[PDB]
Parts: structure tokens; sequence; C-alpha cells
């Protein structure tokens, strides 16, 4: 079942995160603070709330990006892809996320490729297809080695030329809905991933870009839930995800990470065993 998690992975925001974390546009400055309380409520929905097994891992100062775990790692099924990062700094953050992964028993396959890189937030999994988006982190022999690793799965690529990466204008909301953002960059992109699969894909456009970016998840006792965008920081696209009454809406706040272009997905990664 698509969305399906039993485990979770986080990582503690490092002190160096609030003026060393990289930023496409240095400008109003980050509240560690309270960026670390909504790393807290965020970990406190996954783990308490909806029961996952949390694996949090220490911070590091040298690495001021650490706490964005979804760049260093791809899971699908049992396997695991370690992925080399466009961003030079962000590379050892793969050291940990390495020994985690392999204690909870994954199947284990670095990306090596001096000549490869790969950001774990240019990649939609469907359930079905990867989508993967061609970005100034992600470039085509990235896509290759993915493609490589997950042989059961096709995977399409994209151009990312506005945003960061992929998911910082689209998500998975549900079993076969994309969530998208209502620019049209990200409407041109989402016509291309359509266009390259041979199956049909609904979605929800939110007038938000950034707000596309949503956590879905499949519990067993609660049913489709999804993890949005507060009313206050979004409330256009809140409301317009209040049309999905089969499932469960949860509100979770990342203003202070979205300083450093960090969103809903970028701060974990899900696993099911
Ligand atoms: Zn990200």
């Amino acid at each position: 079942t698509f969305g399906r998690a039993t485990h979770v992975v986080v990582r503690a925001l490092p002190e160096s995160l609030a003026q060393q974390a990289l930023r496409r546009t240095k400008g109003d400055e980050v509240d560690f603070a309270r960026a670390e309380r909504q790393h807290q409520l965020y970990v406190g929905v996954l783990g308490s709330k909806l029961g996952l097994q949390v694996v949090q891992l220490p911070a590091d100062e040298s690495l001021p990006d650490c706490v964005f775990v979804e760049d260093v790692a791809v899971v699908c099924e049992e396997t695991a892809l370690i992925t080399r990062p466009g961003a030079p700094s962000r590379r050892k953050e793969a050291d940990m996320m390495k020994e985690a992964l392999e204690k909870l028993q994954l199947n284990i396959v670095e990306m090596k490729d001096e000549n490869a890189t790969l950001d774990g937030g240019d990649v939609l999994f469907t359930g079905r297809e990867f989508f993967v988006g061609l970005s100034k982190r992600t470039n085509q022999r990235g896509a290759e080695i993915l493609a490589d690793t997950f042989k059961d799965y096709a995977v399409s690529t994209v151009p990312v030329v506005d945003a960061l990466h992929l998911k910082s204008f689209c998500s998975m909301a549900g079993p076969n809905l994309i969530a998208i953002g209502s620019s049209e960059s990200a409407q041109k992109a989402l016509k291309i991933m359509q266009q390259m699969s041979d199956h049909r894909y609904d979605k929800l456009t939110v007038p938000d870009d950034t707000a596309a970016n949503c956590i879905y998840l499949n519990i067993p006792s609660k049913g489709h839930v999804l993890l949005h965008r507060t009313p206050e920081e979004y409330p256009e696209s809140a409301k317009v995800y209040e049309k999905l009454k089969d499932h469960m809406l949860i509100p979770v706040s990342n203003s202070e990470l979205e300083k450093v272009d960090g969103l809903l997905t970028c701060s974990s990664v899900l696993i099911n065993k």
C-alpha cells in the first residue's frame, strides 16, 4: 500500500544552521529557537500522534544543513540509495544516514560516481514510478544511477529551472494525487511528467507553490493522512486541502526552515518495514 510507513529518520538542528545553512536568498534572519520548536512539533506528529518509530540522528555543527535528511537518501521498499548531494558542503551528511539505514537492515547502495550528483528533494516517487528533476543539484548521471538502483520502476526526468528542487512545488497528496503549485513553471513541469507516464494521475492545484509540498502517509489505524502547511502560513492553500474529506489533515508549521529553503518533506525519510 502506497504511503505506508513504520519508521522515520530525522536529524537534530545544528546551531550553525542559523547563519551557515545554504540559502538561495539571504534575507529575514532565522529564529533558531523557533526553528527548533517547529522541528519538535514536526517530529511529535510523526512519532507520538501517528505512531511511527522515530530514529533521531544527532546534529553536526560542521553540517549546517544536516536537518534536511531527505536529500541524502531515497528509499524504495527494502532498498535505500545513499545519494551524492549536489552541494559539496552537504556530502558528509551521508555518513550518519548510511549508518542509520544499515542499522535498520536495509539494502544499501551508494552513489560513488564522482561525476554524478543527486538530491532526494529532486525525486518524486508516486508509488508507481519516479520523476527526477534536473537542476543545479541533480544531473543526468544521477538520474541514471537512480534508474539502475530501482530497476522495477520507471524513471523519467523533468527540468527544474525556477526552484531549488522538483519537490519545491509538488509532492504526493494521495495514492494517485499529485499536489502541484499554480505557477506557470509548476504547471509546465507537471505537464511534462504526465506526458512521459502511461498512467493518468489526478492533480490538486494549490495557490502557494511551496504549500504544494506535503507529506502523505497511510497509517493502518487511521487511513489516509496528510501533513500540510498551516492556515497561518498559507491560508489559501490550507483551504484547498480542506476538500480532502477522506484524509486526516494535520497542519504543520515550517516557516523558519523555509528561510533556508526547507519544506515539509525535506526533514524526514520514511521507511516501511
Ligand atoms: Zn528539500
